[PDB]
């Protein structure tokens, strides 16, 4: 079987953190997201695996990804069928987008072995949304509505395919489209109606990491189910554990430190004295979190650093960050109802009531900065000693008022 993973947005939805990575390296405790997919793939047999990138991001999975085969899509066109106008496949391919997370292979090891057309379907508590999936009277499919506002089902396009070579066929007929993009789910809805296209349903857990905050969900999701208390660090005395901590080599935890588990604490990291670590804090890998420092609830990536007299709370920080003496987050609003995020140059709700920040790599905050919930600073950006960030900063700005 030939695996394909489309990696090519945008990128959009997920600044700042992809302003500096491809979303497909967005770290899951410890490593990437395609590096789970590209293990489940191969937990089911599959080794040659391609992934349609864009040009720009081109040299960055050549050089992280040691045997994968990587392939530029189209750039005269953008979407998920123009990737695989970049698609060089006869009999059969297992389709998968770059940006889902999914807990088990089960489904794709079941897919492979089918000679006919397959996809996989997933129960969404908010199905309108999202691609719902319209099973015919015999549940192979009859169609995909595409986002209609209205939720005729619970079942929605989990985007795992096995799709034969007759795809290529529906993807010339079909003309596109109303969003600018060559979408896939177009080619699949006609091919539908001549061919039988089976539908699996999805069991474990699945999420695309479509918005900032996910990355906070799946993170947690992993934090929770794939692993389990250790230690292979350096523990002085007086540390105080409770419940789940992964502790990784090389990793140092100084007197005075305080960890209410879940907590994941990346190899190379060095804590305290006197740190506060609080359920769900995930650190990457090498992170510095100081005296009178407190986590609860966020990601913080490689390298990043938060020394002195700080309090991270719900939130996603990007690689080498570095948190000046007293930066603080908030992560409620005076008005405590859902944190709105800009997404796209749209506001959103994110669903949360408690939502602090959204921290691009490479940023660097002066002393006693106040960043406000919900708020993204841009990779590289530079925030003035002191100031209070209540808006979007952009992609390398310095930031005062």
């Amino acid at each position: 079987m030939k695996a394909f993973i489309l990696a090519a947005g945008s990128g959009e939805r997920l600044e700042p953190i992809t302003h500096t990575r491809p979303k497909a390296f967005v770290p899951i405790l410890s490593k990437p997201l395609i590096e789970y997919q590209i293990e489940y793939l191969r937990k089911c047999g599959i080794r040659d695996i391609t992934v349609i990138v864009s040009s720009k991001n081109k040299e960055y999975f050549e050089k992280k990804l040691k045997e994968i085969s990587i392939v530029t899509q189209k750039d005269d066109i953008k979407g998920t069928g123009a990737a695989i106008l970049s698609a060089k496949f006869n009999d059969e391919a297992l389709i998968i987008y770059g940006d889902l997370f999914f807990s088990n292979e089960k489904e794709i090891c079941n897919i492979i072995t089918l000679k006919e057309n397959a996809i996989i379907g997933v129960k969404v508590s908010n199905p309108k949304d999202y691609g719902v999936l319209v099973l015919d009277n015999q549940n192979n499919l009859s169609k995909i509505i595409e986002k209609p506002e209205i939720p005729p089902s619970n079942l929605i396009n989990a985007g795992i395919y096995k799709l034969n070579s007759d795809i290529f066929t529906y993807l010339d007929k079909i003309s596109i489209s109303e969003r600018g993009e060559l979408e896939l789910t177009d080619a699949i809805n006609l091919m539908a109606k001549d061919h039988r296209v089976k539908v699996i349903e999805y069991e474990g857990y699945w999420m695309d990491i479509g918005k900032p905050w996910n990355i906070i969900d799946v993170n947690k999701w992993a934090l929770d189910n794939l692993v389990f208390s250790q230690n292979l660090g350096n523990v002085e005395d007086n540390v105080k554990i409770k419940g789940k901590v992964i502790i990784e080599e090389d990793a140092e935890i100084k007197s005075g430190t305080y960890i209410e588990g879940p907590v994941y604490i990346g190899k190379g990291s060095e804590i305290g004295p006197n740190s506060y670590l609080r359920p769900y804090t995930i650190l990457v890998e090498k992170n510095k979190i100081g005296a009178s420092v407190e986590v609860k609830e966020s990601v913080i990536m490689e390298g990043s650093k938060i020394p002195h007299l700080s309090y991270v709370g719900d939130s996603v920080i990007a690689e080498d960050v570095n948190f000046g003496a007293g930066t603080l987050i908030a992560n409620l609003r005076f008005d405590e109802k859902e944190v709105k995020v800009n997404v796209k140059g749209k506001r959103i709700s994110s669903g949360r009531r408690k939502l602090g920040a959204f921290i691009g790599g490479h940023v660097r905050t002066g002393i006693n900065v106040t960043i406000l919930p919900g708020v993204k600073i841009g990779a590289y950006a530079r925030i003035y000693p002191g100031a209070v960030v209540n808006r979007d900063v952009g992609y390398g700005e310095f930031f005062k008022v």
